[PDB]
């Protein structure tokens, strides 16, 4: 009697597990919202914008219209490996943006300390695939905010570590591995020289040395112990559990509500696999919320409910996206998009402006909510689906990405908007305003900009 | 000099084979329509109807437009496993529809004996998956039809084996394995403890006890000296053999008639791999004949081909399907279809009632053909390719099968439509009449039903 | 700590490889054109008539629709075999062509003898693989000639031995080896029985007959000693080590301006991967330039290059696309197509004439170009990938392709089509001269062929 080989694991849940992070794909919690949980944990931020500034150089006419299918390819193939080192070192990736990666070791507070040091040992591995990122690392109290609505899902972390890994990370510069004051308060000092850094209380790490009779590999193994899902025994062979996860149609359904309508879509093998992969024209509302207390998700997780609940209702009208939601030092961000693959409309640009409107109006009136800053800005950006094939996310790229960005916190409590919009939209010129021009990190001439000051005095 | 491993089997005519059984796939036999033969074998019928009366939860705004995806997911994942189990056991898979999956061991008259031993605990090891199925079992004398035109071929197994097996499957209740009398009249009586069923012959397993020096793995290898395609060897580890086809564009001919354009379009790489699982809105007009005599194909082979080249080119005009045919107590169906994705036009009530009519009166004048039975329902069905991917069939499922299934058996002798075929067409109210309602398995509030009694008194 | 196994090749660079030989994947060449190199080596072409002269059958109604398809997937088994031999005995295959295929084993003039050695055994193998070809063999000095503009590449070998592998397969009649004149003069005779061909001074290979003490394998491990690119150690499992390309965009962008579009658009999972599989109607522009001297591509080279500037122009108005380039007798041929997938205009077959003229004009003021020919003619042809999944080209294949060419070559110097362009080109009658019909090598029945005089007298 024979006994042929498994093959089959590809179905629709493992597809969708694959833009997720176990986090979420196996947390089992409450479909109530908002939802907040209190972990401990490490967290790693490799910044990849060395490898993210050049969708520049893709938008070239040498490229001969394949750009964003060569960024992809090029950006996947050195994201891929990056993803496999932090994978089978234990960590459980959250999130991509353009310019990083967010991964996370949660573990029992008891064993921060030797988890910190496989972490940095991680880290370092990294950086020797490049012999081009930079990493910073930080350990401590980790809250988990999901909101949403019925038919979407939306997740983030919060607090000081969180804020912590963002700190470290814009410390460091190329190679460098830079521990969060907290990770180095907590981390096996006997193991890592470090040095400090100017005018900071953080620290960079120079050396891994372990003690005369340390063997890591024994100490990873014993360190896996704490890790609910590595991959194990008959199953030690694949990246992630989540490639296991058999049909369970309550669970899909809690799953694919944190996914893109147009990804489900390819998913199930209705639209082909690379019509996602594209240079084209959007328009970015990036909406910032600040609020008094940046690291308690119990008062600013129903304030981040409430604006979503609005948010989601004007981007609806127009088939905006929020494609990302990010937080750091009290402020709460949702990456917005107007004009994804499929989801064009006519008059882009005022209907952008006029949901940014609406959406600051609101939201200026949400209780505990101190200030919203908006940027709105218009151009070519990269679009496609970023990281491993056991591991990746939607994501978007580009000059006119990081300007609405830098606009919403160099110009808060406005509405501001680029040369593009202002020029395309259909509104008449004293609804606006032109602002000073501000220097703005990794902004080059962006352009004369904006207010939005809106149609009445 | 290298030795690269083999890795192509993905030919066109091994994706053709998946859709078919080996009965059709080696059988090698005559063009001729009607085509009949006769052998001997062992039946298994096992009712999936736990599983396929789920389509109702997934028309839920719960599954958020992915209901169809879902259901044959799950659908899949649970069959798939069904499937193994009477691959690796010797069986050839005949058919799959909404509610049953139906499979053969054909063998030698001198074999039958040994191989129900098999089929029994095949069908104790189907059970042991999901610790939700019922199965039939029945052996004798088989009798195969093929029909078809010179496009197109159609096959039925027919017999009293074909109608005990059904019997035998309504006989059981959850977990169930039934054997028709003659099976029990033909197995290994000290292998299995039965146990009567009131007021039937047949009878159920209750146990499969072998003697104390009995060994199944090298009984099973025995038995395997009569099954013609086990996969052995160099391929002992494929569920099929049929897995290993090579072009053969005179084979591949033949295959590809009983395989609807729409799925071939999809073997070609034309269409997208999911364009066929749908929810969506059909009329199923299902056509019942019935004969004297039910068991020899020699009387009624030429009468269903004559029925069938008139179905054909009645469906034809409105791109009409014939989605499956089953034989029963001499009763031959046709499931038949209006509205397969891409086959949709207008007017398909209208066009439905008068292409059954057509049929009625057609067929009602062939020879040896007793009644005509045709029931017409419309509403949303779950359409889809249903199996495993070596073996698997275009299937729909759906209450308004059912309802059409069951008016054709419960209103014999006329044609009968359901309230929203009624509604909808453009046909004036006095060509139809209202009739009694009728209490029908597995029909609960079918609505208001109809004979369609036609343009003229 | 777990080491997976890795996976991933499929990158579109590798896809891209497929459709190229080594020659051009790792020439690594200057982007100035023309470009010319000289080496040394062995060229093996193999005549696969016997199978392409099948395109006729499936265009019959048996076919049902799927012709294209059914011929696509015979031609690629067969062909797919070849390949893999030709790859395994270390050979390049440069070229796929309707009627052949044309491989390459380069190497220094010292290890010329050895390999005909071992290029002869591998012509007896593929012989053994249909005990229905014919095998042309040539060695010397050999000339590539790579010539475009800034978004596309084309490439040629030119050169006697060129000239001698077409002679000696013409010479060969079904499952012989011929050896051209100075391949039979370079290989090792000890080795080789042959007898001589009639009025030639080719020879045909009736023996491999090795002395007593040689072991074939260990002869072909020393002579790997010689193949740049020989699957090996980690990776002798594999075809092709461009099966192990990395993404590295300067590479791709040199890459892909060798491969149509169309296909890139496939590669790049834009479009279905069966879109470019059809029997359709088209137009061949079949070109061909005449030479004062044949084997030296520093004279030609140039000439080339500019006839390709301007052809490249005229056919860019039409979508026409240059799908072959050959080069044999001091003939450079372009087989350009109207009509291909995704490219069709209207006025097709009056564009295609005009078009043919203006290169004709053109081209016969282009220095050292001695004569100018087009043969331009009109019906179904067959395109699609043709070859091995590691190794495959896009390719046109019927009779009109076949009496395009024979067009070109029995009617020198003047534009002719054949009767269904004529016949529906929009253009009078008196732009026309009809021709004495001259018997052609596989032409059959052409129908009334006529000369393109043009507009004035």
């Amino acid at each position: 009697m024979n006994t042929p080989k498994e093959e089959f694991q590809d179905w629709p849940i493992v597809r969708i597990a694959a833009h997720l992070p176990d986090l979420i794909v196996y947390g089992h919690f409450s479909p109530e919202r908002p939802f907040m949980d209190y972990f401990d944990g490490v967290l790693m931020f490799v910044d990849i914008s060395g490898f993210t500034a050049m969708t520049e150089k893709f938008s070239s006419a040498m490229y001969m219209d394949r750009g964003a299918e060569q960024l992809v390819e090029i950006l996947n193939y050195h994201i891929s490996a990056i993803v496999e080192k932090v994978l089978i070192f234990g960590g459980d990736i959250l999130k991509f943006a353009g310019d990083a990666l967010l991964a996370l070791w949660r573990v029992e507070r008891k064993q921060l300390k030797n988890i910190i040091t496989v972490v940095i040992k991680c880290s370092l591995e990294i950086h020797g695939l490049f012999e081009r990122v930079k990493i910073g690392l930080a350990a401590g109290h980790i809250s988990m905010l999901v909101f949403g609505d019925e038919t979407h899902s939306h997740f983030l972390v919060i607090g000081q570590a969180v804020d912590d890994v963002r700190l470290a990370q814009n410390m460091a510069q190329m190679n460098d591995v830079i521990l969060s004051p907290n990770c180095w308060q907590l981390c096996d000092r006997s193991m890592i020289e470090i040095e400090s850094v100017p005018d900071q209380r953080a620290v960079k790490v120079n050396f891994l040395k372990p003690p005369p009779n340390f063997n890591f590999d024994e100490f990873f193994t014993k360190c896996t112990t704490f890790m609910h899902y590595y991959p194990s025994g008959e199953h030690k062979n694949l990246l992630r559990l989540a490639c296991t996860l058999k049909p369970d149609p309550e669970l899909e359904m809690s799953l694919q509500k944190y996914v893109m309508e147009s990804i489900l879509k390819q998913i199930d093998n209705k639209q082909l696999q690379g019509y996602l992969s594209e240079l084209r024209p959007v328009t970015i509302v990036f909406v910032n919320l600040m609020f008094e207390d940046q690291d308690k998700a119990e008062e600013i997780g129903p304030a981040i409910q409430d604006a979503y609940m609005h948010i989601t209702s004007v981007l609806k009208i127009f088939q905006g996206q929020i494609n990302k939601v990010f937080m750091f030092d009290k402020g709460c961000s949702f990456l917005c998009v107007f004009g994804f693959p499929g989801e064009k409309v006519p008059d882009e640009l005022t209907h952008a402006l006029e949901c940014a409107m609406d959406i600051f109006d609101f939201c200026s009136q949400v209780h505990k909510i101190q200030t919203v800053s908006i940027g709105v800005a218009s151009g070519i950006v990269f679009c496609g689906i970023v990281g491993h094939t056991v591991r990746h996310e939607y994501t978007v790229i580009g000059q006119k990405v990081n300007l609405a960005a830098r606009m919403m916190m160099y110009y808060p409590g406005i509405v501001t908007c680029d040369s593009v919009t202002y020029n395309g939209s259909n509104l008449p010129a004293y609804f606006f305003k032109e602002l000073p021009k501000k220097v703005m990190k990794g902004v080059a001439d962006s352009g004369p900009l904006y207010q939005y000051w809106g149609r009445t005095e």
